[PDB]
């Protein structure tokens, strides 16, 4: 299987990338350096992760060392919810570029479909704990994203955590100039996303699977939640293939024509997670993994559920 997938902007995107949410700032520079040394060419970033400066130090050092050329890297970041306004989008993108020490992003995503009140706080709340919305809509935010392409700041634009109706809304936007290249969504054997993936793929939108290992380090994990990495059924498939459970969990979305972005700051795991291009899951393995769906989400947040554009009320 090829290492890159063709996007609807004509560029190629590496199907395996390194995730950086929760990567501590004192560890992420080495994580990214190691990743690039062992073959990663795609890094998934976001302003809200609060570590773009440190990710950027690694990228810049590897470019300066001539380990890789800029054209060989595929750097992704995301517009946070408090920057959905027309007059804030460019500055948000530019802050990310400055922190990452780049002159362009390969892909810039609307991080969530919901706009929040601008200000210092990433999750502005009212006194009862509800997020404070902005009156921005996804269509006007999309137009602002299109301007970034036309100004040379980003090569591609896309969306993240958009449900099927929201993807459709973008595709049906009056005067749409650029289709979204990517929809980045949670996807793993407990949340298999067959409906949304089929819709996006049918429209030429590439899907990126986040939390492919079930995000065991998510800060709201409870001791009782289901655990992909410990699931004996998945362990059995891994054992049959002489691979680790994580390697199976990474190969799974690859064979569905998805991009996948496992996170690690452990050098041995960063390397392990990349060694997924030399084995194949059978069709029966794939269907078996799909069968584990339980509609379980890592990524959801009660405080945001009443926002008009909160994505997880719809079935898909
Ligand atoms: N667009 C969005 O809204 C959104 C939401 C969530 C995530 N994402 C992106 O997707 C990335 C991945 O998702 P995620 O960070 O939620 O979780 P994940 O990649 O599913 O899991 C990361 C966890 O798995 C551990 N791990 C990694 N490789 C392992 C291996 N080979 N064996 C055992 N454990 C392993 C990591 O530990 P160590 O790091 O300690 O090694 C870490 O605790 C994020 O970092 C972010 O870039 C985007
Ligand atoms: O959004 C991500 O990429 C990962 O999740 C996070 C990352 C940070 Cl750095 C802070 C908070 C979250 C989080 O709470 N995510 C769940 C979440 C769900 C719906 C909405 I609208 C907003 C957030």
């Amino acid at each position: 299987m090829a290492s890159r997938i063709l996007l609807n902007n004509g560029a190629k995107m590496p199907i395996l990338g390194l995730g950086t949410w929760k990567s501590p700032p004192g560890q992420v520079t080495e994580a990214v350096k190691v990743a690039i040394d062992v073959g990663y060419r795609h890094i998934d970033c976001a302003h809200v992760y609060q570590n773009e400066n440190e990710v950027g130090v690694a990228i810049q050092e590897k470019l300066r060392e001539q380990v890789v050329k800029r054209e060989e890297l595929f750097i992704v970041s995301k517009l946070w919810c408090t920057y959905h306004e027309k007059g804030l989008v460019k500055g948000a993108c530019q802050k990310t570029l400055s922190d990452l020490k780049l002159d362009y992003l390969d892909l810039y995503l609307i991080h969530w479909p919901t706009g929040f009140k601008p200000g210092k706080e990433f999750f502005p709340l009212d006194e009862s704990g509800n997020v404070v919305p902005s009156d921005t809509n996804i269509l006007d935010t999309w137009a602002a994203m299109e301007e970034l392409v036309d100004e040379g700041l980003v090569k591609a634009i896309g969306i993240s955590n958009f449900n099927h109706l929201q993807v459709e809304m973008i595709l049906n936007k009056p005067g749409l100039k650029y289709k979204p290249a990517v929809n980045q969504i949670e996807c793993h054997p407990y949340l298999t996303q067959e409906k949304l993936i089929q819709y996006c793929q049918s429209k030429g939108i590439v899907v990126t699977a986040y939390s492919p290992l079930g995000s065991p380090d998510r800060p709201w994990a409870k001791p009782e939640d289901p655990s992909l990495l410990e699931d004996p059924r998945i362990k059995a498939i891994a054992a049959k293939h002489n691979k680790t459970t994580a390697q199976v969990l990474i190969r799974f979305p690859m064979q569905r024509n998805l991009v996948v972005i496992p996170k690690s700051v452990t050098p041995e795991r960063i390397a392990e997670n990349f060694k997924v291009f030399d084995f194949e899951l059978s069709s029966q393995d794939m269907t078996t993994l799909l069968s584990y769906n339980r509609n379980w989400r890592v990524c959801a947040l009660l405080s945001c559920t009443s926002h008009k554009d909160y994505p997880f009320h719809e079935e898909f």
